[PDB]
This record gives C-alpha cells, structure tokens and sequence, in this order.
C-alpha cells in the first residue's frame, strides 16, 4: 500500500530501516515472518508467484497449492482493497507477491539474514555473477552454508545438463515458493535459462522483494552464457539493479567482492571473500 | 475537447497560463481540483488509468474502484460527447485519464504545486534521474519533504528488491490513481520495472498530464539500469520529454539540477540543488 | 478512383492544379468543401478515420459518431462501387477518409488557404519540426493565428505533460475529426506520442490527404523525442514525405524555413520566416 | 501449372519468348488477353488480389467484386486442379492472381507493351526510382501518356498527402485490379505507403506477373522516403528484383536510364531518356 | 525412424551409401521409388508437405490432394507408430516428407540422378546461385536439360514479374509436390519470394530430403536479392547448408562451379563448368 | 524437488557426485536406471518432452506415446506433490522431463557413460561442432561406435537433404524419447535445424538432464550454418554452456579437444583426439 511522512516520521522510518540490517539480531526478520505465516487460517493464501504462461499459482502457508479458493476481499489501512481468488488452480483475483502482510510499516528493509566472518549479509535476491565459466556454483554453495550457520540451506536446482536437474519453470517456480516458505537460506543454480518467458521476466521482478519480506535470502548463480566480452558487464549491471546483494569474481583468483543495499536510500556496502577448494571441490570461504 | 483562439484570446490564454505557475498561490490549483472532485455525485468515475494488459480501471473520488457502471453521456461545449461505463471492473466505454472535467478552458499549465528555497515547482510528473546508481532515493523522498511543506508526502513503492516493495503494476497503478486523487505531493521509488507492456506504456504517456490537471506533483526515481555509457543521455532525453521537470545529477556531488516547463509554450526554467546527507542518509536540501 | 488521361486532359488538370494553389481565391476551396457537406442527407456518413486498434470511427456532417448505419452503396462513374456501414459505433464495410466526394476530377492539389505575409500557404498537412526542444509550440500558434486570418483557429491538444491535455489517442482522433470538419486552420500541439498503434500509423498516413482534400490546413508540432543527433535529419526525412507543408528551424534565432509542395507533380517552393518573443511568450511572425 | 521441356521444345519456348518482346506488334498480347476476358462467361472470377489482412478479394470481367460465389472446379492438362469459391464476399478457395488462363503454354514473356522513341517498352511491373525528391511524377505521367499513344493511360493516386487521394488500401487494390482489367497503360502514384502488411507484400510479389500476364503495363512511382543515403542503393535493388523494367535517375539533369527485362532468361536491355519541363510541370521525353 | 549400428554394420552402411552415388546406375534409384509409389493403394498418402500457413496438404502417388482420410496407423520395425489422418483437406495427424517408406535401412544417400559430361549429379536439392544478376536462370535450364537426358524436365514458375508466373505460395508447393511425384528432373525459377512464412521455411528445410528420398533432383534458381555486398557469401553459405549441391558463378564468365555431397559424411566432390550462349539465350554447357 | 545441506551431508554430496564419474563402473547408471524403469507399471508415463508448438508428449516404459491418462498424482519428501495428466495426446497436467525419479538424492552427476583410449566419457549431452564443414558428421559416428563398446549406439537422423532423412520436428523428438528410453549412446545427426521454435527451445533446455539422469549419453552435430566468422565462436559458446561435455575441432587435420564438465561444481577436464580416415570415410579414433 501507500504510506505517508513527514519529515520526523520519515527520520523514524530510516532508524528502523538501518536496525533492520545492522543491529537487529541475524535471522530475526525470519523468525517473525514465520510466526506471522503460521498464524495464519489454513488454506488461506499467502503467496502467488506467476508460472511461465503469465498466469500465477497460488500457495498456502504449508506450500500446499490451491486449486480453488471462493473471492474474499479485505480493507486495509491505507483505504485500499485486497481480493483474492483461486479458479481451476490459478489466481481468478489478486496480485503476485506476498498475499499477507509480512512487512506492515516497516518496509524498504534488508534484514539481515545472518552474519559470517565479521560481516552481516542481507535477505533479499543475491547474484552472484562474473566473468564466465569461474567457479559460481561452488561458492553459492560456500555461501549458502555458511549464512545458513546452524541450519541447513535448500537448493533448487534449474537448467543445466546434469543428471536430476528440472527443466520446466513451471516446477521451478514450485520449488522456489516452497523453499522461501520454508527456509531462511536458499540456493539457486542457474538464473541461466531465465534470462524471456512472462513468468521467468516476473521472476527476476519479484524475487527479491519476495525473500526481503520473508528475511530469507536466495543465492542465485548467473553464468554470462554471452561472450566473455563486455557483455558480463551489461550482465554485472542488470543484475546490480535486481539484486539486493551482487557477488562477482576479480582478477585475483577465489577472491570475490560483494556489493550490499543494506536498505531504501541507505549506503551501499562493498566488502571482499578469499576463498580456496578443498576435496572434491569443497569450497571454503576464509574467515580469520 | 478542441479550443478556438484569435490573437486575443490567445494572449489572454498564455497570461493566465503564466500566472498559473509565476503568481497563482503555491498549491491553489490542488484546492481547486479537490473542490472539484467532491462535489462529484457518489459512485460516479473520476479516473481511469490503464493496467498491464492495456484494459482501464475506473476509479470514484474516494479511490474506490468500480466495478460495475451503465453507460451514461455528457454533450460537452465543443459540441463532443463523453461517455463512460464500466462493465466487470473495467471501462467498457470511455477513455485513460480525467473522466471529470477539473481544467476547463485553462489548460497548458504547470500549476505551482508549492514553493520552496525561494524557487516555485510545478506540478505534473518530475522525473529524477542521470549517472546511475547516484542518490536518487534520498532526493526525491527530500524533495517530497520539503514541497511538502505542512503536509506529508504521499510514497508509492514499486519494483525494487526491498522488503514491502509491490512488483504487480496493476497494484502500482491502483497505488498512483489512489495517491494523485488524495495528495498533492507523491514520490515514486522507481520507474525502473515500468520501462514494455501496454499498461506502463499508458503510464509514461498519462501520468504528468493527470498530475498536472489535478494539481498534484508526482517525483519519480528513475535510475538508468542501463550501462553508465550515453545511454543515459537517451534515457534523460526520453526523460525530457515525459516530464513537466526534470532533475538530474551532476559531477559536482550532491548537486542537482532542476529543469522546469513552466507551461504551453512558455520559458523553460533552470536551478541548482545543493544537497547533503545526515543521520541513516537522510538527506536535506539546502535553502539560505 | 482511377481517372485516365491523353496529352490534353493532362494539360489542363496541370494548369487547373497549379491555379488551386496559384490564383484561386484563399480559402475558396474549404468554403466549396463546407458547400458539398452541408448539401449531405442527415445521418450520412462523411468520414471515417482510424482509432488506436485499427478499426475506425464514422461521423456525419455534424461531427457526430454514427453507431449504426444499414448497409448502403453508391455506383460512382468510374464505374467502381462505394460502400459502406457502421455497426456498433464501427466501420463494417468502407474505407478510411472522406466518405463522400469532395474532388471529383479536381484532384491532386493543394488548396490555398490562406495568404500571409506576401506568401501562399497550402491546405493539407504541415509539420514543424526540427532541432529539438526549440520553440515549435510557439511557432504553431503564431501560424495559427495567422492563416485563421479573420477566423480563429482550432487546438487540438494531445500528449503532453501539462494540465487539460488528453493522452487518449481515441479522444485524438474524435478531436481531429471534429477540427476538420469544422474549421479552416487547425493546430495539433504534439505528434510526440503518435509516433507505433496501427491507428497511429493510420493517421501519418492520412491527415495531409484529408485535409488537403477539405481546403483545411493542419498544423503539427512534432519534437524530436529522439537524441538531438541525425536522428533528427531521419525524422525530417519522414515529415517531408508525409507532409505538404514542412517547416524547419534554422541555424539563426527565430528564423524557419517554409517548404510546401504546391500540388501533384507541380514545383516545390522554400521561403523563410522571421519570429520574435513578445509578453508571455507570445510568438509574432513578421510580415513587412 | 508445371511445363516439360526436352531441347527441342525448349528452344521454340525461347524464339516464342524472344518474339513476344521483339517482333509481335506492340500492344497485341493485351488485345488477345481482352479478347479472353470477354469470352468468360458472366460473373465467373478473373481474378483475385490481396487485400491489407491477407485475404483475397475477387473480380469478374467486368471489375465487380464478387461476394458470392459457389465452389467451382476445372482440371488443366497438366492434370492439376483448379478450385474458385467466394463467400461474403472473399475467396474461401482458389488462389492470388489471374484465375482464368491468359496464358497458356507462352509464359515466361515480357509482351511488348508499346513502342516509342525508337524502344519497344515491355508489359508488367516498372518502377521509377531513384535519388530520392526528384521528379518521378512527372516522369510516370509522361510515360504514361507515352506508352497509351492513341489511347488514354490510367492513374491510381495512392498514400500522398495531396486533394483527392485515397489512403486505404483496400481501396487502393480495388483500383489497381480495376484498371489491369480495362486498361492497358497504368500510372500508380506511389508506391510509397506499400512499402509491412501481408497485403501490401502480396502486392510487390504479384503486381508485376499479373501485368505481364494481361499484357499492359504499371509503371510505378516509388520515391526513397528514406534517407538519400545508400539505402536507395537498396530500394533501386528490391526494385530491380520485383519489376520487369526499372527507370532510375541519373547525376544528368532530366536524365534516366531504363533497365528492361525481355523475357525469362532472356537479355536485358538499358537505354536512356531525356526530358524537360513545360507549362505547369508538364515533362516531355524527348524522342528524335 | 532410427537405426542402430556396430562397427561391422555401420562399414557396411558407408560402403552401400558410397555405391549409391558412384556405382549405381543413374537413376536407378528414381525408378526404384517409383515401383514403391505405384504399389501403393489407391488414395492412400503418400506425401505432406506444408503450405504457407504451417499447415500441411496430402497427395497421393498421382498427385491428387486428398481431402479426407480417416485416421489409420502403422507399426514400424524401430516400433515406433505412424499415423496418417486427413481431414478438410488438411492433415490432422501425421508429419511432412513422405508418408510412405522408400528408402528403409539405406539412408543418408545422395542418389546419382544422372551422368553428364564426365561427371555424376547427385539427386536432392541443387541450389544455383552467386553474385547477383548473372545467367542463374538460363543455367538451371541448360542444367535440367541435360540431366534430363532421354527425359524431359519438369519446370516449376514462382514469384518473378514476367507473364503466366504463380506467385501464390501455396500453388507453389502443389506445383513442386506434383513435380517430385511424377518426374526425375526438376527446376525451379525462383526461390526469390521464398526467402518468412512458415510454409516457405518448411521448404528450404524439407525439399532436399524428398528429393534425395525420392531419387530425383530439384535445381533452384536463387538470386541474391540483397545487394551485391558479401551478403552473398551469406546466401552461399546458408545455401550450401541446406542443398545437397551448390552451384555457383564465377569470376570467369560462362564458368560456374559445382559442389556437391555424395552422401552423409562421404567426400564432397567440387568441378567446374564452362558454358556459352547461343541463339535467344539457350545456354549450352561444354562436354568434350 | 529441492534438497537441504550442511557441511557434512554436501562433502558426502559432492563425493558422491565425483564416484559417479571417477569410479563407477562406466555404464552403471544406465543399468541402474533401466532398472527403475521396467519396475514402473505399465501404462505408467515415464517421459515428457516438447513438440514445436509447445505442448508435450508423453511416454511409457516402452517407448509408446500415452494419448490418454486420468489425473494421477504423488506426494513427494520434500513435501512436493507431482501430478501427471494425459488428454488427447497431450500432457494436460505435469512437467517435461522424466516422470519417474531416476536420480533420488544423487543429483548433480555426469554418470561415467563409457571408458574409451584410456580416458571415460560423461552421460548426458554431447556438443560436436566447430569450424564449419569440417568432418563432425563422421567423428559422431566414430564417437558412437567407441562409446557404445559392446553395445551399438541408436542414430536419430534429423534436418539434411539427404535421404531417408526425418525434417519433422515432431517425428524428431519421437525418435529422441524412445532412443534415450531404449539405449546407452545415442547420435542425433545435425541439430542444425533445430537452432527458433518453443518445442525447439525445449529440446536444448533439456536434452542433456534427461540423458545425464538416465545415464546415457547423446552425441550430437552442430555445424554453424553461419558464417565461419567469430559467429562459431558464439556457437560454442552456446555449446558449452548447454552441453555436459563439448568437442571441437582444432587448427590440427584430424585432432579434435574434449571438454567435460565431471559434475556440479566438479572440475572441467580436457583432453585430446586423433583421427585418421579409413575406407568409405569411416573414420577411426586412434587409442593407443
Ligand atoms: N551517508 C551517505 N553518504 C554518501 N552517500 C550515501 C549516504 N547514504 C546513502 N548514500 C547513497 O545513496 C544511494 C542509496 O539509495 P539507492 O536508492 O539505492 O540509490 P539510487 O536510487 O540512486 O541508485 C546510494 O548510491 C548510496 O551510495
Ligand atoms: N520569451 C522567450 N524567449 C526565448 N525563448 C522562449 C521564450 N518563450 C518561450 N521560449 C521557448 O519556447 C519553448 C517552449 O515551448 P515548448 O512547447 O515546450 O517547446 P518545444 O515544443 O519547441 O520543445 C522553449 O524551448 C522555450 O525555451
Ligand atoms: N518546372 C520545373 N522545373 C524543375 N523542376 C520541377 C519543375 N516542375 C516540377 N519539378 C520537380 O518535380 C518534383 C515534384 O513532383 P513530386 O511528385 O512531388 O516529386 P517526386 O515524386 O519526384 O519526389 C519536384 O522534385 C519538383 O522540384
Ligand atoms: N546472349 C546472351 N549473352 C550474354 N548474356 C546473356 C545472354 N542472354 C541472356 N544473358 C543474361 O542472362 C540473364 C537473364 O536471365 P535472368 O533470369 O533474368 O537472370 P538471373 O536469374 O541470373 O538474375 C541476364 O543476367 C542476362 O544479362
Ligand atoms: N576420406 C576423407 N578424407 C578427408 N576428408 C573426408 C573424407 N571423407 C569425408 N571427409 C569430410 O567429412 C565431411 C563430410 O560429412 P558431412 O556430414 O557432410 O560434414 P560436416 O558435418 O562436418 O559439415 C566433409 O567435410 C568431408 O570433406
Ligand atoms: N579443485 C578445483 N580447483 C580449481 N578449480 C576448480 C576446482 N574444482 C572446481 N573448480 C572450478 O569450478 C567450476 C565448476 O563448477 P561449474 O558450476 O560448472 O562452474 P560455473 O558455474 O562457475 O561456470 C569450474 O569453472 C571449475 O573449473
Ligand atoms: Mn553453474
Ligand atoms: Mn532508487
Ligand atoms: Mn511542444
Ligand atoms: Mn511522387
Ligand atoms: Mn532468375
Ligand atoms: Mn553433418
């Protein structure tokens, strides 16, 4: 919805955003949206995401499709109208997105998802990218250990030629609606066959704002199928722009830089990752 | 509707489009409509504005969307026909924008929306943008602060991977129809997912039109997701042309520069801004 | 139709064209015009011109739309039949343009309609354009003024962000039609944003004919939105082809170039214009 | 249909071919082709064309569009079918062009049209072109008067912004197939708009083989609204490639060259015109 | 279908191949696939081939369109089902090319169609090109009539402005359809107005594998339309990548060069013609 | 579905993942696989792939299309349920790709295929392509032959003017799906008409996961029709990011270089071919 400020309100609102991401305790934001999904009546829809047609696929708290739900509208603060529907299983009435509120008056947030090695890191959509072929999949998979701390991160895997990899976006949307309704830390491999189809443009679109709301973060691996040219740095640039984070490789080999938004309007930070493989191209991210 | 002018008329049009933005009370004109828009009988279609697909909404003074409205005319001066009518929640009959008649015989203007470090704005749609990655945010959310002025500002959020940020444009035009028909200062956070389907299409064409009629002034962020080469050039030149004013950056920091179209035909106008951030960036325009 | 020739019909429809422009009295031929549509049958159809999808809206002498009209032919001397019917406020059966014969044998010509300044100026489609964001909306109204003479010339507002203006390209062409069919000298502020729907296309594509047919002449404000680059050489290039009349700024402050096609065939002529600022930017052309 | 050939009957194919340009008397292939049209029995299809959609409309001997017209068949020699039906007045089954055979075994010909100046002029597609705003219309007409020599030529005015012409064109081919079936010399004024709707390609692809097959002539008038570039390099070349003849200006004052195609893979031949200006812009070629 | 194979078979496979252009008998292969058409039922189809839509029409083996064939099946030795359904003139089930096995285990030939001067010809798709408006067309006669030999050639007309031309795509399929069902040696003037619809990309996709199939030889003209540039070097290129020979012009004038597959990954073959004009442009390609 | 990891379960993953191509016994999954599949109940869909329109086919154990199928559906670990819908021949319900879970937790492999000249070969797909022309057509077969050993390797014609040649796109994935359901080493001679429609955009998204999940391997040619500009370069690119192993061609007659890519986030190995040409053009790869 809509929300109004003036100058002191505008001021509270910035303290609260820059909390959000440096000293709110890591994952908190997660908690609460958890214990805010939970609460909610069962069979009540909280999340559409669109498929490849266009079209949206509604979910439940539990990521339970809906194949069917009655037109039920609610009046928000703001004024504003919220309707939602479910037809033949697919949104009749509604929009994509979160369809309950997660955020209230605290948005334009990038809760800190989890802290690692001195530095705090953000929920929201995380690129990771660069000058091709390097080594993305395993540092998504470095990365998604390390946010996921003492929990384990998912893994949606999508559009590589490797044994038990989904190919259909339609089952890949299904994966990710489950994985951010269920998990704080969650791991692409492969944006590479979204970048376009209505439903994979509605994906880099909303994603991120998605996981921001939810506190969970999703580590996503973009190769520059293009050339090797300076085409990875129209790549570089649009992922910068629909990303929360973005991750890319330098000159120097295992090391990574990260460019964080740690929030609407706030200060951009950037903070470098030496990394090194181990057995079986385990990798590790060095921390002291 | 159409107009006829001779030598004197026409005189007479240009002095009072120039004293709509030179000595016309800053933010009349935003009275005026809001008197307008009142006395409108209940239920009946003040606004129509275009979604995705490239159908129409209809909104009522209150920002309440019609669903249902048999078919009514209006014989205009000019000797044209109005009419209007909403069938299923979409405008059967009837055409984008003002479905009320709020300008009359004044149009061509850029009503002074309010005034500010001794410099007058005008309504209709400002957009800021230039050398990408700037800080475009903290300056239209201070610019919406300051021509403000004793009022709060009106901050509609739209595609960005933020938490509580809304990706479906049909929510983001029933968020701007509801906004221009309650405030008279709005902010947009980007206008980057909108540049194409239809819908965003009708936006970029109507949105400083219906601004500039109601009175109301709508700041929007446009970062250039394009490269930082000359492209952002094309996009302050696009820019240009959509906008009543312009705001863009500068290779001085913290400076701005405000190019204003102060109405039909009339000089165009340019300033300087001086900026500076504070506590959680929170930025503040410099006056005296 | 299609009309044949010998060496001696052709000569005398040259010198016959050539008087249209040359001797005939200004403005004689939109008053002949006025004459052939007010002799029309209430109700008739008298033209048709295409709306934003492609189908295309009918009006009566009146400037009225006609809902429905029953089929109806008429056998011209060419031997070719005209039909037409209108149902559900849409051309069913005929053609775009001028639904009843205005010409006849006469045809191929540019009308003058009006005399200023110690120049002829011709009916039909005249484009003023040229080095963007210069002082074309000025320019088109001093023009206006000028060929109305006596008479005062009709606006047509269209796509621009100031207050009053319509953004909806059918309330365009519902305006042009109107224009056309009741005044001489019509001023259309901005093609911006018709340059593509196919009811746009349409227009480029028809307005010079309709009112060079009419013995109207419509005057065109047409900004390169495009880069101040060649692009503007490119959209020079398209109005000159589209165009009877084309109008170009120049090098020197205030000066423009005229250059108008005095009919079929016949002997394109170039004249320069002289302008200055008054109050309110009120825009003089001078004459001795 | 299809044809088979040994070397014998190849080469009487060829003197045949070669005859039909040199030798038979100008103008006599169109006096034949008359002569069939006239012998098919009333109401029966001649001939069908393209209009702007893609569908065909279809003609009878005398130019009357047909709208009705039950499922005929007939079986050629070469064994293969030929089936006609028109329902509401569009062909439901058959196909583009002539649908009665001129023909026969003589295809592959470019019938002497007329003769002038000393130069036998082929039937078919010609296409004037060339450095663009030059003076193609009056060449056309002078060519047209020309070729008719004791008889009248037809023009179809089409797409300029000049009194009297028509800008539909579905009206346009309902001139054009009007005049190949009475007229055996054809002035088309602009080709300019064609050039795209599937009607419009329909009509570069056909114009010319149904012209050669009737045996009259269309001389096409085609200036490069493009730039004055090498672009016309590339129309001159799509000319060359979809017409019989093409007449291109040259560096020299009123000077053209005409490239003539003599017949399947026959020679082809070029020779140049002189011309200059009269009374009203009336163009002359000079001959001895 | 698909085959499998192991060193001994796959040896075999090549050696049979390799005698199917260089020891057979010319033509035998043509006259084989004959004997398999003429063995089969009365209105059973043989081969689909698409029209301009995307469609596909049925023939078959006299080259008469069927328009209703109940849906019937067949079970293959690979175990793979074919199915076969006609219906409104239209297949409804099943795929383009032959519908009828006339290869079996031998596949991946190149059948010499005919001796001629030294040299064999392979069946196929022979495509005659190069730089622009050279002999293309009196070459692919001289060619049809020596690979005709004690035959006949069959010559199909499409899409060139010279009289008795088809220029309807879909006469153009049925016109090839029943030149490959009924005749060894075929040749066709154009593939201009090919180059697009999905009907035509069919084409250039399907024609040399019939061709091959069947054992007869399809020689396409094929002129640059584009410009004389190093396009032609495209066309070449794409040219050679769909023909199963390629055919083109010189520096030397007279001299073209031939290049030709002798089946699936077999050595592919390249000499020179020389040819020379008699009388009307009857080509003759030099022997001894 | 979607898979959760620690430290601990993903080194186990990644080991896993590295046996499946270093030290199991090549071949192993494809046997273990076919196993999973003759368990599966008849009638039981197994396989989805896409058609040019879009839609799917589905298949059984067998290699036998499915054209009807009443809703069925399975509840999964991950909490994931899978539903599998066939009317008319087309899946109404499900997702491309195998039906049947091949892989369980064991994802992410390239299944050791074969060993061959002391070095093994991944499942999965394939890419021959190269500087144009070469002779990539004779190193798949030679490919097929080494790798299928004991076993013959399954050839699936597609898209050349050769006989017997398949240019259906449906009959090609119809012989795709029953080779992959049916054989270890599979050979798709030419995908260069496959480079675009949906079902063939399909095709390259998921040819090497459905292979590499079934364990066997499809090698297939790719010759870029383009140029042999730095267009290859491009090609290969594309290659390599679709294909789980690539080969080349090198500036050396006969070698070819062989990129394999062992895992997710396994490292690439390279290594070198020698060839030389026998008899027939069959051509042998040199071992030891
Ligand atoms: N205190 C500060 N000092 C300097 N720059 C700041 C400060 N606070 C915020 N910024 C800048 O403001 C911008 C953050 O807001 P954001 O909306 O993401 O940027 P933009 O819209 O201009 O691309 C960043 O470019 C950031 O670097
Ligand atoms: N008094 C004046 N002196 C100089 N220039 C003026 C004056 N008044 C108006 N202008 C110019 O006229 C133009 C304003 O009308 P506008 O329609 O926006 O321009 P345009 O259509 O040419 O882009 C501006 O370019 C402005 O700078
Ligand atoms: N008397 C004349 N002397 C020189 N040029 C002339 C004369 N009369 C006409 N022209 C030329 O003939 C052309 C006018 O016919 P038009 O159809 O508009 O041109 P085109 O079709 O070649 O672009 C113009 O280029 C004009 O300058
Ligand atoms: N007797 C001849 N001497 C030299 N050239 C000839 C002769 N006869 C025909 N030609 C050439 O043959 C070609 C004519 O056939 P055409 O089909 O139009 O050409 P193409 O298909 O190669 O563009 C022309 O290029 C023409 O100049
Ligand atoms: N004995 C041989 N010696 C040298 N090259 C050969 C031999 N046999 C075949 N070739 C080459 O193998 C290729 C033929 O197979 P083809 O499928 O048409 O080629 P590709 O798929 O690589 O374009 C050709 O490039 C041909 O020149
Ligand atoms: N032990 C290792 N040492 C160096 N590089 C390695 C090692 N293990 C894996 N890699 C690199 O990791 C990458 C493999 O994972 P992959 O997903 O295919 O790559 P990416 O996603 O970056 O294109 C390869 O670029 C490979 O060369
Ligand atoms: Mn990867
Ligand atoms: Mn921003
Ligand atoms: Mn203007
Ligand atoms: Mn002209
Ligand atoms: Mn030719
Ligand atoms: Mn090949």
């Amino acid at each position: 919805m809509i929300h109004l400020y003036d100058a002191k309100s505008f001021a509270k609102l910035r303290a609260a955003q820059y909390a959000a991401f440096h000293t709110d305790a890591p994952g908190s934001w997660f908690d609460h949206t958890s214990g805010v999904l939970e609460s909610v009546e069962d069979g009540t829809p909280v999340l559409a995401i669109g498929v490849e047609s266009g079209d949206a696929i509604v979910f439940d708290k539990n990521a339970q499709r809906i194949v069917a739900y009655k037109e039920k509208s609610v009046k928000a603060e703001d004024g504003s109208v919220s309707v939602v529907q479910v037809e033949n299983g697919f949104m009749k009435q509604g929009h994509r997105g979160w369809l309950v509120d997660l955020t209230g008056e605290l948005v334009g947030c990038s809760p800190v998802v989890a802290e690692f090695g001195g530095h705090r890191y953000a929920s929201g959509m995380v690129i990771v990218t660069g000058k091709g072929n390097s080594g993305k999949t395993p540092l998504v998979h470095a990365l998604g250990e390390a946010l996921g701390g003492k929990d384990k991160y998912a893994t949606v895997r999508f559009g590589e030629p490797l044994s038990g990899y989904n190919t259909d976006f339609n089952v890949f949307v299904d994966d990710i609606a489950r994985a951010m309704l269920q998990h704080r830390v969650i791991v692409i491999d492969s944006l590479k066959n979204v970048i376009i189809s209505r439903g994979a443009f509605d994906l880099l679109s909303d994603i991120g704002a998605m996981a921001a709301s939810r506190g969970c973060v999703v580590i996503a691996s973009l190769n520059p199928t293009s050339n090797d040219d300076k085409i990875v740095e129209l790549v570089k640039e649009a992922s910068r722009s629909n990303s929360t984070s973005l991750v890319i490789s330098t000159d120097v080999d295992g090391e990574w830089q990260v460019l964080t938004r740690t929030g609407e309007g706030l200060q951009r930070l950037t903070h470098t990752l030496q990394t090194s493989y181990g057995e079986h191209s385990v990798l590790t991210i060095h921390t002291s």
